[PDB]
């Protein structure tokens, strides 16, 4: 009833997942004990005998019997206490019975099949007793004698299976119940003997099973019971789309059942295989860093120096592969000439070029112009992404390979920082451009003197402070590192070091700088106006006295944001004014 039901659940559980697969009492007492003896003897093998009806109880507990009421008190008595094999017997036949289905997956299976030797031995010792009794050499006292150690023993197993069917264990969790009842039953070899050969024949298949996820570093379940690593959607590109993030158990690990004497390697194991999995799936052939068997140690840990070396093994390779085709140091060289500026002599004519369509709408404009200079270039949440972003104003891409380290969000915040330097840069030389004159009553040369002196500084100092030592202590975490998720790590703590740098040193200025720029850019504008005009002048004074009282007061601001909290290191560089208001 129960095991029906439970077999066809997991059967159809691994289709699911796998796709596949005279009175007694008149009678003197010597016979009356020789009677129970052979009606003994045939309950063990869990016939009926002859003065004892099996009570028909089955779907809820083992076989429990019922003796007849013409008997001995103390016999009575006797049969009683040394019932408990009938059931235990009864309880591992049910345990084998059950363990048939292969849904059970194969470690439950092998685990049965395990008890069922143990179940011939079992037999074996009941055809001694009945050597014995075939030479009518068997008391009641030493009947007893001989089957107390058996009764312990087939009372172990029996709270064993008994507590892996009531627990529905599958995989790892019956062996975390081989984890936990070896530990359960210290202090007596009786269990630990027993303890130990289920660990090593359940352990077995699932050793098998992770030595393959290791060493080969792909699954080969043919059921998906245990820890297992099994999850398959890929997305698109092997689950890169465009932005990506497809590490996040490409393959889920299960952590019910899980043995729970491997979890503190676990978190080393995971990536162990999904190393060698991703080396197979950017096309290369995958080895055994060294072919062992792996046994279960119930007094050390070889296992987790084995996992460990693999471990090792796989993180070489895969940082080998990785600093092989496409080297993460060939992508910190492109991102420094151009993400990071490392090239203006492209940047000079760009800007040239560009603000001839920035000036204007998007999809009102050429987009093919901007590729058309890249090529000569060559020849020389919402408060998370900001609102002032631009729909696109650069472009590069990545490979299968190099796609697997940085993410689109990387190349989003190298983008956001580039539009700040685009922004500086182009008011900078906007500046430089007005500034060209020869040879009076205009005046506010000190003005532009001074805006110019206060950009240039934060250019530099922010640039300088940000990305030099930053990248460069980037470049050396990753020189000393060869973990993959570690160099993961370092490229994030980078990025994200910087993001609470540069312009977003605070986020909540709010871009009070982006309101000095712009009417720093209004200024620069007017007077290229009235340059142009001339070649009142009173309203040119004017208009210079409001721009330098704006000016002074989004300086002043600023100031106070700085000296407030970001870091004064810049406004120690200010020190318009040396000095405080």
């Amino acid at each position: 009833q129960q095991s029906l039901e439970l077999t066809r659940k997991m059967l159809r559980d691994k289709q699911s997942k796998k796709n596949s697969g005279v009175p007694i009492g008149s009678l003197p007492l010597a016979s009356q004990e020789a009677a129970v003896v052979e009606d003994l003897l045939y309950v063990l093998v869990g016939v009926d005998g002859r003065y004892i009806s099996a009570q028909p109880l089955t779907g809820r507990q083992g076989r429990t019997f019922l003796v007849d009421p013409n008997l001995d008190l103390s016999i009575r008595e006797l049969v009683s206490r040394i019932l408990p094999v009938a059931a235990s017997y009864s309880t591992v036949t049910r345990f084998i019975e059950e363990k048939s289905s292969f849904e059970y997956g194969q470690v439950n299976h092998a685990l049965a099949a395990a008890m069922r030797t143990l179940v011939k031995e079992y037999l074996v010792l009941v055809t001694q007793l009945e050597q014995l009794q075939r030479q009518g050499l068997l008391s009641l006292q030493k009947l007893w004698f001989y089957i107390q150690p058996a009764m312990r023993s087939l009372d172990i197993l029996a709270s064993l299976a008994t507590s892996v069917d009531k627990g529905e264990c599958i995989g790892g969790a019956t062996l975390s119940l081989l984890h936990d009842r070896s530990f359960s039953y210290t202090g007596d070899s009786q269990a630990q003997e027993l303890c130990l050969h289920l660990t090593k024949a359940a352990s077995t298949p699932y050793f098998e099973i992770l030595e393959k996820w290791i060493y080969r570093g792909i699954i080969d379940d043919p059921y998906s019971e245990f820890m297992v690593e099994e999850h398959e959607l890929r997305k698109e590109k092997i689950q890169e789309d465009y932005n990506d993030k497809y590490w996040d158990q490409r393959y889920t690990v299960v952590q019910r059942q899980i043995p729970s004497f491997l979890q503190k390697m676990a978190g080393k194991v995971l990536s162990t295989g999904k190393y060698l999995n991703v080396v197979r799936e950017c096309g290369h052939d995958v080895t055994c860093p060294v072919a062992k068997e792996v046994v279960y140690t119930l007094k050390e840990r070889a296992y987790v120096e084995q996992i460990e070396k693999a471990f090792s093994y796989a993180s070489k390779v895969l940082l080998d592969f990785l600093m092989g085709e496409k080297e993460l140091l060939a992508h910190l060289r492109s991102i420094k000439r151009y993400f990071l500026m490392d090239q203006g002599d492209f940047f000079v004519h760009f800007m040239d070029l560009t603000e001839e369509e920035l000036k204007k709408p998007v999809d009102d404009i050429t987009p093919t112009r901007l590729e058309a200079l890249l090529e000569l270039a060559l020849r020389m949440p919402t408060e998370l992404t900001l609102s002032g972003l631009e729909a696109f104003s650069f472009d590069y891409v990545v490979t299968w390979p190099l796609s697997l380290i940085i993410n689109r969000k990387a190349l989003t915040r190298y983008q956001m920082l580039f539009r700040h330097m685009f922004y500086c840069k182009h008011v900078e030389r906007q500046l430089c451009s007005v500034w060209i004159s020869n040879k009076w009553f205009a005046g506010a040369f000190t003005l532009r003197q001074r805006m110019l002196n206060f950009v240039q500084n934060i250019q530099s100092y922010m640039m300088f402070e940000v990305m030099e030592p930053t990248w460069h202590v980037l470049e050396q975490n990753l020189r000393s590192a060869s973990n993959i998720d570690d160099v993961l790590g370092h490229h994030a703590s980078f990025l994200d070091n910087c993001l609470k740098d540069c312009m977003l040193t605070n986020p909540e200025l709010l871009r009070v700088f982006s309101k000095l720029m712009s009417v720093c850019v209004m200024f620069t504008n007017c007077l290229q106006r009235f340059t142009q005009s001339m070649k009142l002048a009173s309203s040119f004074e004017a208009t210079i006295t409001k721009f330098d009282k704006n000016f002074s007061a989004h300086l002043l601001d600023l100031l106070a944001r700085l000296s407030i909290y970001s870091m004064a290191s810049v406004i120690s560089r200010l020190d318009e004014r040396l000095e405080r208001l």
